[PDB]
């Protein structure tokens, strides 16, 4: 399949090269799999999701996305025209308020939801988390990203935008999960990214269109905007029967593309994922 003026995080994610403008992806498009985004919860009315978004749980008053984030990440996932993943099951759980804060309990307790609640699901395919959240280095929070990721879950986490050492932040820090750096168009770094050797992978995270609450779009910027590049791609992958929640980060980065980025600095991987789409 080929989409046209793809946004450009998109045809980056399917290219060898910098510069082109056209998604390419196998057809089956995350067909069977299921994503939870954890976040601000989704606006599962917007058009672009087409039915196959559903929020499942939220800590406050609503279950609505009263920010915009989280149905922003949802969008990149999967929705049909800003998505990775364009036919995947969303799944939305509100760990953080329309403020986009979320005290650490709340956070943990919307892991371990996640790790019950995939048993209730429908995804023979395989099952994975998009977490673009973060906060100062706690063992807690790493801990309960570990579970996540032992229970059975491809669990993506933002590095953080702090342009330091993610070893400093979590979840970014815990070594089992997917720890995503943000890139620009130009394949550089972005200016923002947290960098280090807790990093796994790099994704498209600077000038990112895609949904937004009230049925409309934005392009907006962040590691928080990378990560679900990465959990859409693992979500396609395991449909394509390429990989699994338990390899698919090392899979991801063993086919990522290499050496690509700028402004990368010295012991951080210089990974770019990348879909290896032959069309
Ligand atoms: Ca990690």
């Amino acid at each position: 399949a080929a989409q046209t003026n793809a946004p450009w995080g998109l045809a980056r994610i399917s290219s060898t090269s910098p510069g082109t403008s056209t998604y390419y992806y196998d057809e089956s498009a995350g067909q069977g799999s299921c994503v939870y985004v954890i976040d601000t919860g989704i606006e599962a009315s917007h058009p672009e999701f087409e039915g196959r978004a559903q929020m499942v749980k939220t800590y406050y008053y609503s279950s609505r996305d009263g920010n915009g984030h989280g149905t922003h990440c949802a969008g990149t996932v999967g929705s049909r025209t800003y998505g990775v993943a364009k036919k995947t099951q969303l799944f939305g759980v509100k760990v953080l308020d329309d403020n986009g804060s979320g005290q650490y309990s709340t956070i943990i307790a919307g892991m371990d939801f996640v790790a019950s609640d995939k048993n209730n699901r429908n995804c023979p395919k395989g099952v994975v988390a998009s977490l673009s959240l973060g906060g100062g280095y706690s063992s807690s929070v790493n801990s309960a990203a570990a579970r996540l990721q032992s229970s059975g879950v491809m669990v993506a986490v933002a590095a953080g935008n702090n342009n330091a050492d993610a070893r400093n932040y979590s979840p970014a820090s815990e070594p089992s999960v997917c720890t995503v750096g943000a890139s620009d168009r130009y394949d550089r770094r972005s200016s923002f990214s947290n960098y280090g050797s807790v990093l796994d992978i790099f994704g498209p995270g600077t000038s990112i269109l895609s949904t937004w609450i009230g049925g409309s779009t934005r392009s907006i910027s962040g590691t928080s905007m990378a990560t679900p590049h990465v959990a859409g791609l693992a979500a396609y992958l395991m449909t394509l029967g390429k990989t699994t929640a338990a390899s698919a980060c090392r899979y991801i980065a063993d086919t990522a593309n290499k050496g690509d980025l700028s402004n990368i600095p010295f012991g951080t991987v210089n990974l770019l994922a990348y879909n290896n789409y032959q069309a």
